[PDB]
């Protein structure tokens, strides 16, 4: 599946969050 990786910048943040 698509994966982070637009977020891979700062978004990140809420990677590990795994928030909306």
């Amino acid at each position: 599946s698509m994966h982070p990786g637009h977020l891979k910048g700062r978004e990140i943040g809420m990677w590990y969050a795994k928030k909306q």
